[PDB]
């Protein structure tokens, strides 16, 4: 666990939720910048997104309005989803991935579990090490 880095670090976590899971999820973290994608009217430094899927492994459409505004911030995308959709498990975090050319940080079902959060945090920071001086 990277706890001091997460609750230290300027980091931006923006995220969609629709029944919850994401806000339980990202919730699990350490973070201090934490918003939702339509409580912002502007985005001025770079962020980390995490998402939910819909219909057929699609990006939900409130996270598709917010991307095409704000994209040019994104630092990777994590995306929550359900295995018993298959092959369209979290697709969304792949489509968001190779549209806007960016890292996919994690995959994980519902709202998550201990493993996913620990995934999900040192991903942020490998990429904001990695990204935070060029973005
Ligand atoms: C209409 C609808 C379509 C969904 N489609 C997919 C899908 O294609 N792939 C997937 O992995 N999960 C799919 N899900 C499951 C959600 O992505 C999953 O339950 C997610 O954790 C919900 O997050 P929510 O609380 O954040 O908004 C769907 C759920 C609903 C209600």
């Amino acid at each position: 666990e990277n706890l001091y880095f997460q609750s230290n670090a300027m980091v931006q976590i923006i995220f969609d939720s629709k029944t919850g899971n994401v806000q339980r999820f990202v919730n699990k973290t350490g973070f201090q910048q934490i918003r939702k994608v339509d409580e912002m009217d502007h985005v001025d430094t770079p962020f980390v997104l995490v998402t939910y899927t819909t219909n057929f492994g699609q990006v939900p459409a409130s996270t598709q309005s917010f991307l095409e505004k704000y994209a040019h911030l994104l630092l990777g995308v994590a995306a929550s989803g359900n295995k018993v959709w298959g092959d369209n498990f979290a697709k969304s975090a792949d489509t968001i991935s190779r549209q806007y050319q960016v890292p996919i940080l994690h995959k994980f079902e519902l709202s998550g579990t201990s493993k996913d959060v620990e995934l999900f945090t040192q991903e942020v920071e490998r990429v904001v090490t990695k990204s935070s001086a060029k973005m």
